[PDB]
Parts: structure tokens; C-alpha cells; sequence
């Protein structure tokens, strides 16, 4: 719960997806309001329509790649 398995948000993308489909699911995962807001907000620019494949897959790859690089520091030093 504390670690917040974001992998759940990334898994979603079954063509038809909107702030409700993901948020309602994430709520059960014990996710935080700030995280939930940020996650949908980033993948959903105007959160008014359904998220297609290209938009959803593009960000997903970009976010996954950033999550690793962000964690995996360049070196032990600051």
C-alpha cells in the first residue's frame, strides 16, 4: 500500500478509459488523492475523452523509462 503499486494504472488502457475507470479502481488499491490526480491528469490532458492506444502507449513507455532512470541514480555520489 505504502509503495503504491503504480503498475495498476499502467496496466489500464483497454481502449475505453477515463478518470472514472482508473480512479475508481485505484481507490481500492489504497492510492492517495494526490497520486491518483497526478496519474490521470498526466495521461489525460483534458480528461474529457477516452484514451486511445497511441496516446496511452506513448506516455506509458515514456513514464516507465523515466521511473527507472529516475530511481536508478547515475552514481552513488549526489
Amino acid at each position: 500500500n505504502t509503495v503504491d503499486d503504480i503498475s495498476e494504472s499502467l496496466r489500464q488502457g483497454g481502449g475505453k478509459l477515463n478518470f472514472d475507470e482508473l480512479r475508481q479502481d485505484l481507490k481500492g488499491k489504497g492510492h492517495t488523492d494526490a497520486e491518483i490526480e497526478a496519474i490521470f491528469t498526466k495521461y489525460d490532458q483534458d480528461g474529457d475523452q477516452e484514451l486511445t492506444e497511441h496516446e496511452h502507449q506513448q506516455m506509458r513507455d515514456d513514464l516507465e523509462k523515466e521511473r527507472e532512470d529516475l530511481d536508478l541514480d547515475h552514481s552513488s555520489l549526489p
